[PDB]
């Protein structure tokens, strides 16, 4: 069946996506309803970057100083608010391609498509996680911010990342929807500490589950570990510790197979402690931190009734 | 910055993706103008599968034996033919979201976007190459056929696959949108494999040029080979040879970095004679063959006005 890493369809993202101009800045904003949700930099000037009083500089601005367009058609905007970190934009049309949507906070090790959209305009979609420490592995160049992270359940598309800005490190940041960002970050051109970026255990963890069933098993043991026990190893070798939420979205997987999560955390502590030496889990020397157990389950090749 | 494997947005392809039902089996179909093409294996009945007459079973079909839904919406089919591989179901409407489009035919080693759909509707877009043996290393399941994977110039949707089915080795096949197949196989439930599957070397030396792009320089030495001599050593082990093509596509790349296609030619020859099976840290990572020159390109910033 063949596993890849799958970004949701965007057609209902795209529908959203206008193009948010002021003074010579033009970046991406989300069109739902009658407001139009930007980044605030917007209206940022070059020599005004390092420690902008934002909210001093959004009164000298006025409606008719931001230009929304959408197409070929341009949208006035009524009015401008500043939530947090996000700029709201009301205009004085609802976007008729509103999908049912709603507004997100996501955990560290969670994923989301992003749709990184440039002058308004939708470039390309690909699918990344959360970050332990609350930044994302993308792919943004200047330009990019108003792009927009998402996940679609059902028919509601559920909006959880916008992005804004690029570390030295060359990982992204972003706000949620409602303005406030992931992580201890601030949308100025500072020196800002993102802290270690730890593996995601319970990723790897699904990982294995899937290396398992499709025959990859060199890397068993009998041996079932406590989670005390794990989670110390786990962070001396920089994995993020196991939680008691992590432990039940593993249920499934462990149900589906034989093995018990602890008894799969003795696998991987002595995997860690040992290392790969030569071999292969899945084809690869490395392990996977980004496919979720949802992704797992959903594309795993089950057995055939003949 | 950073680089990821994108792909193009779904929205217009999404807005063609309609379900056609005969019979019992249902699969996904292109609506593009009047016209749906789905593969033609919809009209096999649970039979009729290890070895079809499909002209016999096509013929002995009538319009009214199709049913094309598009959501809750249902098309009448006026008319069907069959093209090779492929079944195209003449419909009583023009389909008013058609973009522009032309149908392309890629050649091994070139990427596109797949837009996985069940029963009609998108599930998941995800970017894949097309492999040296005519293969892809996609993820389907059942009910996938008909998905269509496609590259966007412009407003211009390059149509170039639709699957059809999987090999026992999970590796998947599929016919270009004018039904004739990427590769020796045929749409039987028979017994067949594919070539062998090589190294698309161009990919990876894309691959190791974004390397150096992210800094990382540690792997490379200051020595050039000739490409007949790098040929000779990279059929040796399972690469495909450089092509004049090959380099030249690869000169845009050299050209940001400065480091000759051949230099990077010689850095890679040397790496594979010390042992990168593919298995260790630094093979694992570095050995990736489905990120195109252009892809990496198209993810780099340019000459910068400061
Ligand atoms: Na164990
Ligand atoms: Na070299």
């Amino acid at each position: 069946s063949g596993f890849r890493k799958m970004a949701f369809p965007s057609g209902k993202v795209e529908g959203c996506m206008v193009q948010v101009t002021c003074g010579t800045t033009t970046l991406n904003g989300l069109w739902l309803d009658d407001v139009v949700y930007c980044p605030r930099h917007v209206i940022c000037t070059s020599e005004d970057m390092l420690n902008p009083n934002y909210e001093d500089l959004l009164i000298r601005k006025s409606n008719h100083n931001f230009l929304v367009q959408a197409g070929n058609v341009q949208l006035r905007v009524i009015g401008h608010s500043m939530q947090n970190c996000v700029l709201k934009l009301k205009v004085d049309t609802a976007n008729p391609k509103t999908p049912k949507y709603k507004f997100v906070r996501i955990q560290p090790g969670q994923t989301f498509s992003v749709l990184a959209c440039y002058n308004g305009s939708p470039s390309g979609v690909y699918q990344c996680a959360m970050r332990p420490n609350f930044t994302i592995k993308g792919s943004f160049l200047n330009g990019s911010a108003g792009s927009v992270g998402f996940n679609i359940d059902y028919d509601c598309v559920s909006f959880c990342y916008m992005h804004h800005m690029e570390l030295p490190t060359g990982v992204h940041a972003g706000t949620d929807l409602e303005g406030n960002f992931y992580g201890p970050f601030v949308d100025r051109q500072t020196a800002q500490a993102a802290g270690t970026d730890t593996t995601i255990t319970v990723n790897v963890l699904a990982w294995l589950y899937a290396a398992v069933i499709n025959g990859d098993r060199w890397f068993l043991n009998r041996f079932t570990t406590t989670l005390n026990d794990f989670n110390l190893v786990a962070m001396k070798y920089n994995y993020e510790p196991l939680t008691q939420d992590h432990v039940d979205i593993l249920g499934p997987l462990s149900a589906q197979t034989g093995i018990a999560v602890l008894d799969m955390c003795a696998s991987l502590k002595e995997l860690l402690q040992n290392g790969m030496n030569g071999r292969t889990i899945l084809g690869s020397a490395l392990l996977e931190d980004e496919f979720t157990p949802f992704d797992v389950v959903r594309q795993c090749a089950t057995v055939r009734l003949q």
